């Protein structure tokens, strides 16, 4: 408000720092996570009413309304994804769309914010079918709180609980997308970091560690798609006569092997239910196979990044970093928050 | 004040002042998927086969205990035919245990190097004259 009022002042010179300009971007992300946060501040306990009731305001309310009706916090951070797209999106027609696609956080950013547009799209598309079922009951429903009349059934599945959704209903979509969105969100925490001089050069490593990660992985995928192959066409033919119905389905095969690798898949996952040993003992085989496999994979890449990394460099890299950071900001159109930039 | 353990005492204290920086952006990890998977979760609290990321501190728990591979894979699945969510779930918990796999192995490797770039004997020596010097001093008769 003041440096809408003044632009031109005290104020408005030092809100135009580079350094204020970076703390006024920083906080307003941290004002966006805490947006985050605070969305599902009633249910940091956990919910009271079990997923298989419904609970109304009014008694002329069809729940889906009450469960997909947007709040404050809703509309605020909306209103915070919107800024950030339209920056976003500024930043793209103005430098150009190729060099905004070869930077990892530009890319990061335009993702996560689709994602959270996708969600909102979904949600807002329940809310509009919700609200349709709404005007439905209020201008053909006067029976006494929805208790003696029944709804035809392109409405009816509007006053189900949580337990009769659809699986593909929009506001489920809505939710998984904005838990990805939010999972997403605190990635961009690693954008700011480099400006410490602690947290530089640990995220400038990390991000190596990461690129040097890559190319094993490639490997090791490649070695994980054989073993799931070959375990799903082992194990395919017993579906109903398995312990854990593990290695039954290529879902469940790569589950059972993904899963392996942190130590989190049981060794029933091979282990019939019929005398047919012959196959348990291969499957048997196969999965100590993949595990030496796996072991043996995640020793060499550990030795070979040590060994490159013991090929100080890191803080002229942590510099260079920051140095970019800084650059970004030494331009006077990047001025406010992304969430304030929408006034003109 | 032992000349062999005194050293490993001193090795352990530098380990764990290293460690910290990295915990620092571990745990700015940790609690994005912690908000993320409680979100994900937060509705399905009698819907699920145990209740891994019903409420914040549930989900603290899971993840947590999730890096020493002590928390179950089922603590994802649900008990309802939503399988966008459980598959949502499962995706951000290997996203999840793939990431603190590579944090660890980062923090590793960079304290390796450190520790490779007669160092810790003068640092130990010291420590032990510090100590020693502590109880020079006649107040500390008894
Ligand atoms: C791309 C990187 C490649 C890395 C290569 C890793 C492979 C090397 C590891 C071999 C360990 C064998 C790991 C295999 C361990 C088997 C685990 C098991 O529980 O099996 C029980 C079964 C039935 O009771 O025992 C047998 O019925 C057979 C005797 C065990 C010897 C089988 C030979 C396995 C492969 C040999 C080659
Ligand atoms: C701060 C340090 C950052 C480190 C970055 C770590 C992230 C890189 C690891 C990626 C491994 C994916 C780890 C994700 C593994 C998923 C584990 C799982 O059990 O899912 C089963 C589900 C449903 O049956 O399968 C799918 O429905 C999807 C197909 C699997 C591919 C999903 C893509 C995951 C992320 C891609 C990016
Ligand atoms: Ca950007």
């Amino acid at each position: 408000i003041g440096y809408w009022i003044a632009p031109c002042s005290r104020l408005g010179k030092i809100l135009r720092s580079p350094f204020m300009k970076f703390v006024a971007h920083a906080a307003s992300f941290i004002i966006f996570l805490g947006l985050l946060v605070f969305n599902a501040s009633d249910r940091f306990e956990g919910i009271t009413t079990l997923p298989n009731i419904t609970v109304t305001d009014y008694p002329k309310q069809i729940f889906r309304v009450k469960t997909t009706q947007f709040t404050w916090t809703e509309m605020l951070i909306m209103v915070w994804v919107l800024g950030m797209m339209w920056s976003e999106c500024k930043e793209l027609w103005l430098e150009g769309p190729r060099e905004y696609i070869l930077q990892l956080w530009n890319v990061l950013d335009f993702g996560m914010l689709s994602i959270f547009i996708a969600a909102f799209t979904a949600r807002f598309l329940a809310f509009l079918q919700a609200t349709k079922a709404q005007q439905y009951v209020d201008s053909y429903v006067q029976e006494s709180d929805l208790s003696e009349v029944t709804l035809p059934p392109e409405i009816q599945y509007f006053t189900y609980a949580r337990d009769k959704w659809l699986p593909s209903d929009p506001q489920i979509i809505s939710e998984g997308l904005y838990a990805i969105a939010v999972v997403l969100s605190f990635s961009r925490i690693a954008y700011i970091l480099p400006a410490n001089e602690s947290f530089g050069p640990l995220q400038i490593s990390l991000g190596r560690t990461v690129k040097d990660i890559f190319k094993f992985m490639v490997l090791f995928i490649m070695v994980f798609f054989a073993f799931m192959i070959g375990m799903f066409i082992l194990y395919s033919y017993y579906l109903g006569a398995k312990v854990n119905a593990a290695f039954t389905t290529v879902e469940e095969s790569f589950k059972t092997l993904f899963w392996s690798i942190f130590g989190l898949s049981e060794v029933t996952s091979v282990v019939l239910k019929y005398d047919h040993k012959f196959i348990e003992n291969i499957g048997y085989v196969l999965y100590g196979i993949y595990n030496v496999t796996m072991v043996v994979v995640l020793l060499n890449m550990l030795i070979a990044m040590i060994n490159s990394s013991y090929q100080d460099d890191s803080d002229v890299e942590w510099k260079f970093a920051r140095s970019k950071l800084w650059l970004s900001y030494f331009d006077d159109g990047k001025t406010l928050p992304p969430p304030f930039s929408l006034v003109p």
